[PDB]
């Protein structure tokens, strides 16, 4: 009964305020409006044409995803990935797509973050969840962390601060990995040493690897498996070294068949799916957004328009795919009880 | 005849006593807006900076050059607020310092030139405030990216006439490589201040650069961890050379004939998030005068050493005006 009720119930924080779990609907759990650096969009909007051009591009892309069935995206851009929650709020209002914002730290923390203690980082993550991001009053609904191989000492502090902020607030944790180095195993160990439940943790970029034994072992432990870069592929771009390095030479079909593989092995309840798409991208080579748009014009609509029909004709039931894209994110994003 | 400040253009005569290398807040891009509680609050940081700049004003300072770049967390709206409430002119900087994020590190020399030009010719962010100086940095031999920054800085200077000021590891003679790259872009040494030059005792390094026409930034005079020997992080940052040793380098360059090429400053801050947490309190504990240290302590020290008042006025008024005036 309660799956049909939207006018009441517990709530998820978005850039427009709280929404009921029922209102979240079809949710992409790992996306970006703009992948940049702190302060960069405000200091150099002409890099993106203009701020107005970036807004219009993102609103059009979100409307395309909405027409394909998407109702919510989780923008997992952190402070150091150039998250501008005022941009997120504007595009969310114009496109009528819910956007959950993130705290945490990604791969490019400045000195003012890298010098901080685990206790200090915990306070910063709590600030963005409990008080608001900058002076906007927009509260983060997820904590994003990253490793690229064995964690640096600072990344260990970030992982522990994320776990502590998660336990204190009930909001979940989502991660960036070098999946080929099995990063999720060390991340899980650090999280478990802090007492975090695996059901509150998504191990991301997990479709970057073909090692099913690594994925199934984490899923068996209760971790959520983020198969979040399905359209990332440089097939056809083999002469472009920067695009090939970023997007890989594995096909979207290969990535999508990892979804089916985990389903077939009984782990559908542990899967989250996304595009890891962007509408602007300044933290890499200059032409990269144009290159990416050239091989995936559907943008964030790729999951509903391409991956769902592909898996359905492979025999995955529609209700299973709805469970992965609607119910699984709702359980993940719903805040659990705070500790104590 | 005009210099851009955070309150708009001023004439050269209005700059007066100028501190050429200072910071309202040494931070990181976006950090002051995302975590103002690190500084107590934004309001507390404003009040502290206004109290400190008012003290420097009472000691005779009329202008400071805030050489915080984008990646040092420059917030020009903060600079404007503090400048207005302390009635001290503040010149803002473009360029890049020692902590550029990916969105900067991945850019070409052409792209960096466009960004520096934007901040000088159009404005910083959406504020309309235009930079009056370009700040660059090396820490020993330049990285490939720092070479691009130095070249883009030279190109932006040649297009606008605003000068270039540098951060160096003086002990590794970085001013020589900076000079070489600047001259390979056709930049005139008289448009360049080689900063942190008081961090070294090698007078022959400094006089050779000045004999080539460079301005010499003796800009960290109160930086000293004397008395803080049990503090490893403060000692590493501030050094164990005394302020008197640094100040006597001013006299030495005057005595060697370079008074017209010396720029003096404190390299002080009112907030500081890019190092260890307690560093601002530690620094305030040994230099409560803050930015007033140059006028209150260094000027009388040099006067009693025999430096004429006209020479000290030339260093603190004439040289910054000549340096900051766009060519
Ligand atoms: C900023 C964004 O760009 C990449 C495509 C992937 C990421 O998720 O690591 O972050
Ligand atoms: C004092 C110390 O922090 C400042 C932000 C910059 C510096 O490089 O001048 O050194
Ligand atoms: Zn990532
Ligand atoms: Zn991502
Ligand atoms: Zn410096
Ligand atoms: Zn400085």
């Amino acid at each position: 009964i309660s799956e049909f009720i939207t006018n009441s119930g517990d709530r998820i924080n978005t850039v427009r305020g709280p929404i009921t779990i029922s209102e979240a609907g079809f949710t992409l759990t790992h996306e970006h409006i703009c992948g940049s650096s702190a302060g960069f969009l405000r200091a150099w909007p002409e890099f993106f044409g203009s701020r107005a051009a970036l807004v219009e591009k993102a609103v059009r892309g979100l409307r395309r995803a909405r027409a394909a069935g998407v109702r919510t995206i989780v923008d997992v851009s952190t402070f150091d990935a150039g998250r501008d929650v005022s941009l997120l709020a504007e595009v969310s209002r114009a496109a009528d797509v819910h956007i959950v914002a993130a705290t945490g730290l990604w791969e490019d923390p400045p000195l003012s973050m890298r010098l901080r203690s685990v206790e200090e980082l915990t306070q910063f993550f709590l600030r963005e969840i409990q008080y608001g991001i900058e002076d906007t009053g927009i509260r983060a609904g997820i904590i994003k962390v990253a490793t690229q191989g064995k964690a640096t000492p600072f990344q260990e502090l970030v992982l522990r601060a994320a776990a502590r902020a998660s336990l204190a607030t009930g909001v979940p944790v989502t991660t960036h990995t070098f999946a080929s180095q099995r990063d999720g195993e060390q991340q899980a160990a650090i999280f478990e040493s802090e007492g975090l439940s695996p059901s509150r943790v998504c191990i991301g970029h997990s479709d970057d690897t073909d090692d099913l034994s690594y994925l199934t072992a984490l899923a068996a432990r209760g971790y959520l498996i983020g198969l979040d870069g399905i359209p990332h592929s440089a097939i056809g771009l083999e002469d472009n070294a920067s695009a090939s390095a970023l997007l890989g030479n594995r096909s979207w079909q290969t990535r999508a068949l990892l979804i089916k593989a985990l389903i077939d092995q009984g782990y559908m309840k542990q899967i989250l799916v996304s595009n890891d798409w962007l509408f602007g991208f300044s933290s890499y080579v200059t032409n990269i957004m144009d290159v990416m748009d050239s091989v995936n014009p559907d943008g964030m609509a790729f999951i509903p328009l391409r991956v769902i029909p592909f898996l359905r004709e492979k025999g995955v039931p529609q209700e299973t795919l709805a469970g992965i894209t609607v119910t699984n994110p709702a359980r993940f994003l719903s805040p659990t009880l705070r500790a104590s």
